[PDB]
Order: C-alpha cells, then sequence, then structure tokens
C-alpha cells in the first residue's frame, strides 16, 4: 500500500506554554498567576525553581523566532498568559500584555511562520482564585469569555488556528484530586464541580468564537493516553473499556458531544461525585462544536481488572480498572512507555468516535541532554523518538485521519512544572540549569537539523 | 457495589423465525420463498432437511402460545414471511397469510404476552430473486417497503416493539461472500452493493415506521461478535481497532448515525469494492434513527495482527487483522466460544457509542438433548449457559445500560438453516428429527421450568 504524503498545509510545528518559558514574572503590569504563588510554597518545586525568568523568552523572543525561521517552522503553539492581559483575571485589561503578543504575533507573521495561541495553560490569575476559588466558579465562566473575546478581537485578523484549555483533564486532575497543582486540593467531588465548570468555560469561548472569528479554527486540547487491555481475558477487556471511558471520553465526549458517558457519570452518581448541573448547560455543551480535536500525546496505558478490594506502581479504581505495565512496548528512562504505534490507535479512535480532524498540539522526549564542547548536544534520542511518531501520523493519514498538523514538544528546553529543568525537550538547548539561568543562551540541539530537514521535505523521506 | 434489579417491564422473551419454525411451505396460497428453493438443492442442508413442515408452527401455534403462557413469557419475537403475505414480493396482498399472523397476534394478546415482530429474516419471496435479483436491485427497496408499510397498517394498533432486518450481516455475508446461504454467491464487490440496498431498505422502512406506528419502538438486530484483541502488542490493539470498525462499525455505524466509518470506507475504496452511492442516499440513511439496536449475540472474536501476505481456522484481511483462538474463553461441544462477559462488553460498547436501548433478541445454546422416559428432557447445560448470560445482563444495567428485554433462542425447537434438527435451542423439546416427523409432540425442557422461575421472580432468582 502506498503511503499519502503529509497534505501541502500540513502545520510542522513546535511548542510551548507561558509560564515554562516567558518568566517577566512581575514586569509590565502582569499580575500573579496561581503558578506564581504555588511554586514559591517551600518544598513544592524541585530546588525551589519556579517561573521567574525560566528561560526569559518574553525578553528573548526575537531571537527565538530567529532560530524558528531558521528551522523554517510552518506553526508555532504558544500560550498566552492571561495574568498579563487582565492582572486580577476581570477588571481592566493591560495594554503591555497584549502588545507582548501582538510583537510576538508579529514576528512569526514576518517570518512566514502561523501562530497557534493557547488561550489556557494553567495559570488562572491569583485574584480569581483569591475571589471565589476560579474553576469552582460559575463565575469563571464569564471572565475567561471575557478575556478570551479580547484575544479574539485583538488577534483574530492575525490567527487562524486557536487551542482553548490545554489539557484540561491535567490542570483538573492534578490541582483537584492529586493535589500536585494549584490549588493542591485532594477531594474528587471539588475536582469534578471544577471539572464541569471549565467544561461550560470552553463551550462559552467556542461560541464566542464564532462570533468574532468567522474563518477561524478553534478546539480543546485533550492530554490522551489510549488505553489498551492487557490481552484477551474478557474481564481485561471490560477493564479496558471502563478505563478508555472513564480516562478518556469523559473529556473527549463532551468536547465532541456536550455528553458525558452514561456509565461513567452513573459510577460518579453512586459514589456522590457528579457534577452540579444547571438549567442550559446540556444546551450550551451540546451546541459548541470545535473544528478540531487537540491531541498531546506521550504514551498508551495498559490495564487489566482491579476487583473491588483492588488497587486505589499501579494506579486505578477499585471495580473498574488497574494499570499494569505493557510487555510489548520499549521504556524511557523514567518508566514511561514509548508507544508510536499507540498515537497512530489514538488518532484511529478519534475518527472513528467523533470523525474530526486532529491537531497534534504536543509530542516529544524528555531526556538529560549534555553539552559536549563546541557547543554540541547530540540527541539521536529525541531524533529516532520524533521519527517514529511522525512516521506512524503519516500512517494514519493513509488510513483516512485528517490530522492538521504536528506540534513538537518543546522548541526551545523550558521549565518543568515541579521537576527543574534537566530533563530537556528542546529542539534548542538553553544554557541554564536548576541552580542558576547561566547566560541562558539558545544552542542548536542535533534535532534541530533533523526536523529542519523534516520540514524543508514535508515528511517525503522518513 | 451491589446489582441493580431488571426493571419492571423488562421483556422476558424467547424467540424464533418464520422458516425455521412454521413449515405449511405451500399452503394459503404463500409463495416461494428463496429458502424453500435454495433448501432443495440436493446436498444444500444436512440429510436433505427443508422447511416444508419444520416444527409445523404454522398448525400448531395455539399449543405453542398455550405453552408461552404457561411458561409467563412477557414476550415473544417472531418473524413474518414476506412470501405469505406477497406470495410474488410485489403484487397482490395475501389476506390469508396476514390472517394467520393476526391469529398468532391475537392469541399473544389474548394471554398477555406482547409480540416483537421481525419484519425479515432471510426469506424475501423468490419471485424477486428472478425478477431484479433481490437485494442486488434499489427496486426492493420500495417492495420491501411496501411489504413493511402493509404489516404496520394491520397489526400497528397491536405490536409495540418492531424489528426490521434480523442479522443484516449474517443474510448479507453469507449469502454473498461465503455463498453458504441463497444467493449462493462469492464476490465482495456484489455482497456491498447488496448491503448497501438493504442499509436503504431498513431506513426507508422506519421512515415508513414514524407515520404509521406512531407510538411504536423499531430498530434493526445485528449480529454482534464484539472484538477483542489478543495483547497488549500496539499491532494487535491496531488489528482490534480494524477488526471492530470494518466488522461491527461497518453496521451499526449506518444503522445509529447513517454513516459508513471512515478507515474501512478508504480501504474497501482502495479495493474497488464500495457499494455505488445516489443522490440522496446519506439523507436518507441518517433521517433514520432507531429506538434501539438490536443485538443477536453468541460469542466475541479475538484477532491479532496480520501482515500484507497473510490470512484472507484463522480469517480475515491482509494487513488489517486475522481472527486468532481466544485461549481465555470455554467452548461448547462444536468448538464455539462460550464467553457471557463478552454480552456485557458489548451492550457497554452500545450504549458507549450510541446511547441507545437494547434489546437482546437472540441469545441461547444449541446442544444435543436426550428424551428420557416420562418425557423429561434435563438440560441444565442450557440453565447454565443461559444463567451465566443472564447475570451479565444484570451487570450491563448496573453498569447503566438501558436493557428492554433477552430474547432467548429458541422458545421450541426448531429447523436449522443447513444443519437440520439434533442441534436444538428450545425450552420446548419438539419430538422430531431428521428422518422423520415422528408426533411432532411439544415437550417441556427442564430450562422452561427455570426460565418460568427467573420471569416470576423478574431476574432475581437466577
Amino acid at each position: 500500500r502506498h503511503l499519502k504524503p503529509f497534505p501541502p498545509e500540513f502545520l510542522w510545528g513546535a511548542a510551548s506554554a507561558a509560564y515554562q518559558v516567558e518568566g517577566a514574572w512581575n514586569e509590565d503590569g502582569k499580575g500573579l498567576s496561581v503558578w506564581d504563588v504555588f511554586a514559591k510554597q517551600p518544598g513544592r518545586t524541585f530546588k525551589g525553581t519556579n517561573g521567574d525568568v525560566a528561560v526569559d523568552h518574553y525578553h528573548r523572543y526575537q531571537e527565538d523566532v530567529a532560530l524558528m525561521a531558521e528551522m523554517g517552522l510552518k506553526a508555532y503553539r504558544f500560550s498566552v498568559s492571561w495574568s498579563r492581559v487582565f492582572p486580577d483575571g476581570n477588571g481592566a485589561v493591560n495594554e503591555k500584555g497584549l502588545d507582548f503578543y501582538d510583537r510576538l504575533i508579529e514576528e512569526l507573521r514576518n517570518h512566514g511562520i502561523e501562530p497557534i495561541v493557547t488561550l489556557y495553560h494553567w495559570d488562572v490569575p491569583q485574584a480569581l482564585m483569591d475571589a471565589y476559588g476560579a474553576w469552582e466558579s460559575r463565575r469563571i465562566i464569564d471572565d475567561f469569555d471575557r478575556y478570551a473575546v479580547t484575544l479574539f478581537q485583538r488577534f483574530g485578523d492575525r490567527v487562524k488556528y486557536w487551542v482553548t484549555l490545554n489539557q484540561q483533564n491535567i490542570f483538573i486532575s492534578f490541582g483537584y484530586r492529586l493535589g500536585l497543582h494549584p490549588p493542591g486540593v485532594k477531594d474528587m467531588k471539588r475536582m469534578y464541580e471544577a471539572n464541569h465548570i471549565a467544561n461550560l468555560a470552553n463551550a462559552k469561548v467556542i461560541q464566542s468564537f464564532r462570533h468574532y472569528v468567522p474563518d477561524g479554527k478553534i478546539g480543546p486540547s485533550f492530554a490522551y493516553s489510549p488505553m489498551y487491555p492487557y490481552d484477551s481475558r474478557p474481564e481485561n477487556v471490560l477493564a479496558f473499556e471502563n478505563a478508555e471511558e472513564f480516562q478518556n471520553h469523559w473529556w473527549m465526549d463532551v468536547y465532541a458531544w456536550g455528553m458525558y458517558p452514561q456509565a461513567a457519570w452513573n459510577y460518579l452518581e453512586s459514589q456522590g461525585l457528579e457534577p452540579t448541573v444547571a438549567p442550559g448547560d446540556w444546551e450550551l455543551l451540546q451546541a459548541a462544536k470545535p473544528d478540531f480535536m487537540g491531541v498531546n500525546y506521550y504514551q498508551t496505558t495498559t490495564v487489566e481488572h482491579n476487583p473491588p478490594d483492588g488497587v486505589g506502581t499501579s494506579s486505578g479504581i477499585p471495580g473498574l480498572f488497574k494499570t499494569v505495565r505493557n510487555p510489548h512496548v520499549d521504556t524511557t528512562n523514567w518508566d514511561w512507555a514509548i508507544d508510536p504505534v499507540g498515537l497512530r490507535i489514538g488518532l484511529r479512535r478519534i475518527a472513528n468516535r467523533y470523525q474530526l480532524p486532529i491537531l497534534i498540539t504536543e509530542n516529544g522526549l524528555g531526556e538529560f541532554d549534555t553539552l559536549e564542547p563546541g557547543d554540541i548536544v547530540n540527541d539521536d534520542y529525541r531524533i529516532d523518538y520524533l521519527r517514529r511518531h511522525v512516521q506512524e501520523i503519516q500512517r494514519a493519514i493513509t488510513d483516512g485521519v485528517d490530522v492538521l498538523g504536528y506540534c513538537a514538544w518543546s522548541f526551545t528546553d523550558l521549565l518543568s512544572w515541579l521537576n527543574g529543568y534537566q530533563k530537556r525537550y528542546g529542539f534548542v538547548y538553553v544554557n541554564r540549569d536548576d541552580e542558576s539561568e547561566k547566560d541562558l543562551r539558545r544552542i542548536k540541539k542535533k534535532s534541530f537539523y533533523w526536523y529542519q530537514r523534516v520540514i524543508e521535505t514535508n515528511g517525503a523521506e522518513l
């Protein structure tokens, strides 16, 4: 069988997130985000690392975009820091904050790079948390909408591709179930309420987008780990049904269809955990169809039967499923699976279930890169990982999946949320570590030139 | 987690098919069906058995319904023989034929049993095959519709529950791909064309039903073998994605959504096998939503990766999937799988994908039964099989699946299509075999009294 080529306007991209790259945490009128405050709690982050400076992209954006142009990036996906635009979340707009993103967008456009604007990457202004608990209040729906509309009005003429909430399942679960991210809560009831409010905020902004950006394309981005059954034991296949619905359809069915899946809903209702539904909620969720599903992909998860007295290392839900190591995939140095075929499977599942085009918003390999003499970083491991995933994307396109683009994570090295800087993701090495910012100089890794070649040839050599 | 009860009006049922039960093949003006002709080809059926007499339900229906009432059946699902109603397929209606079904329905209603009328169980009149090739011609769409409308007009006041095509995937694949059933064709291109025409006929009759039976409930019934991947190897999970889409979504997505799945469509198109689509086809298919999905269930199927030079014993499609024996399920004495959990999985999949209620239209165990002196048939093996499946249905209901009822296959023993009478399915033994009709007497098996107790307790005592 002949593989289809990557389509002529395929968005060969790379990506970042505002807190992870920008720095300038208190400059030009920017307000505190929940992450500014959270990361300064003693013991919260590795070696106290935080986003005060990060890799200083706020001041170094021209150099970074020049490197993107050298690579030939077709697209750069970044997030807008809400606290730069509305320092208090609501209230007065900050023109200096908007001006940064205007300058960034102009730099991208002048180099022929398509901006992909991500509205929300986990950094709600602290003032909204202080006033009303941020994502736990329906007040955020209108406040988020006002923020999104501001961006649509200022940039809609120059930005075609927009992502709304990026990895809602992560910021909600880590913030309200695991207590690892702000606000550090461990309460499933609160988690599902905040999640429902985030669903409504997503739908509201997509509705607004139709008014302000009539030729644009918008969608949420979901952190998707496709589930596998361990084997053909019926109870393991049933565990897979439970896991795919509870972990994945719980979000994507709301995004695509405006409806929560029923078995998961009934389980939550039996635990007293289902969210509070107000009149108009279903109408709003169902009327806000996205143009694409964004997918952040790193690995699949294999599951097996979990008795009601079982696991609550393996994780899972008693009576539903538990995770188990997949003996048939390679692993990273952090026990993450390497499963490029799993990306093809996830793309196929989204096309098969929702018939949506897909934008791959994040995929990449984190590793402890060594800077060798002469400013050389030989990251053949990153090249191998990316190559295998891009090859599987081409197979998915050949199968009939409409893949709009692929954003490698990340363009430059960046600050991780809790683990400092040493596990690096970039095509561009940034000379700093957990102890100091050093000189923050940018150094092209071997993978930079590999991806430059991929883009130049539209993937045709892989 | 305690199990939910069966809902108060759950349709505890049993089922049959006209050719398998009725006899009276040439009585009261009945025309030839394709099965009358096919089964009389020498060598086609075991010991030349055929439906001339079968178990003689046409003459013995009063006794059979009296037995249903003794059991306390809530519902009896049967099929109407098109050739009794329109002996030439189109043309003049045969009032004597309709009068048989009127008498049957009156007997059921007088005993408080819900009729479930199945429009089509594989017995298109031979005259339509002769005139235009039956299911290979779009002419059948209107002819089938005129037949269905006749039934809706005569019986819609007394019949709430209707099934349209029963096991379309079987009569189409066995008739046009495997050549096992009429018309005895082995041609995939013809198979997919006839299948598309059957899809249009199903949609047309559902549209007619909305006018003639506005308070009724209608759906197609699909012979569902849910697919499992052999293990968590990514290539085997991908084989599972392909197989579930090709074998199951190919039909059920058309029934529920009016759309063929895209990866399967593109594969067929690459082989020159996709059906011919006419203007208006998609609109019709999308405008005919059913009230429920009917499910005929016997077993799951496990699949694994199949190289492009591989299997086309194992069956499959090269480059997509091949079947493999599942080591984790039991087998019958005929080496077919027994997988009651697989029924729960299939029910969960239909609810999760389509949000449809499900009527289980067929499930049962075929086995040699021994008639012991005193008219005793001890079939504990059949009780075991049915009990395990009903238990899994109760678990699916507890999960949140809306199951409308369960029709055990079958009420009385019946004639099999190709294999005679000895592998029996009934709650009621019929005293005949492959060599003679004996006295055709009905003898209640042990399973009859077991199911009587199931119904009395609404499934609380299994």
